[PDB]
């Protein structure tokens, strides 16, 4: 099961073009669609109705959701937290250099982090919550996306713009951080 994953990981990192489309900016800009994709759908099911993308210092992206949180209880078939399964077959986590999750379910606060998609401790309780949803945070692997892992605002926002028009009664945020002196900020909810 563990195996499976592992060789998993190494398919989506030996042709990731395969995966994503491409490893140019293209590519780059599909990791966040990938992500904010998963967030639409807790929101279609009728669970989240927030989503906040944040490009941050140094090229990180972090997408938040208001969703159930995903599920930490252990798989009868990984013997693995869900959450852990679920992320560490994510084609994001594989071709990311680092990727952080925290998760606010059960009025706790769930940590886990990986390196191209390898969990580095077991998911650990950090905290104490009152809400629930789901916080991604994840930084592209320059060996994979060799052109560029720098985002471009207008691409993000333009998708960001349509995805909120397309799925009446999500708020979606778009915050850039990366010059802490001057930030932007776009926030679309249509009806
Ligand atoms: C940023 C973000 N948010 C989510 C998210 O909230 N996903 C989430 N999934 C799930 C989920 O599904 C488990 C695994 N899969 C089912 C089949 O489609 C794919 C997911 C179950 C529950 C629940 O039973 O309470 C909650 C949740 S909340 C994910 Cl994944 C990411 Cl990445
Ligand atoms: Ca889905
Ligand atoms: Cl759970």
């Amino acid at each position: 099961g563990q195996i499976q994953v592992l060789e998993g990981l190494e398919a989506v990192r030996k042709r990731p073009g395969m995966y994503i489309g491409s490893t140019s900016e293209r590519g780059l800009h599909h990791l966040v669609w990938e992500i904010v994709d998963n967030s639409i759908d807790e929101a279609l099911a009728g669970y989240a109705n927030q989503i906040e993308v944040v490009i941050e210092k140094d090229n990180w992206i972090k997408v938040t959701d208001n969703g159930r949180g995903i599920p930490v209880d252990i798989q009868e078939k990984m013997g693995r937290p869900a959450v852990e399964v679920i992320l560490t077959s994510s084609v994001v986590n594989a071709l990311s250099q680092d990727l952080e999750v925290y998760v606010h379910r059960n009025e706790t606060i769930y940590h886990q982090a990986y390196k191209k998609g390898v969990p580095q401790f077991d998911l650990k309780e950090v905290g104490t919550t009152d809400k629930t949803g789901t916080v991604i945070r994840f930084k592209a692997d320059g060996e994979i996306f060799t052109e560029t892992t720098v985002y471009n605002y207008e691409t993000l926002q333009q998708r960001i713009r349509e995805l909120a028009f397309l799925n009446k009664g999500i708020q979606i945020t778009l915050r850039d951080e990366r010059d802490e002196e001057n930030v932007r900020e776009d926030s679309y909810h249509y009806e």
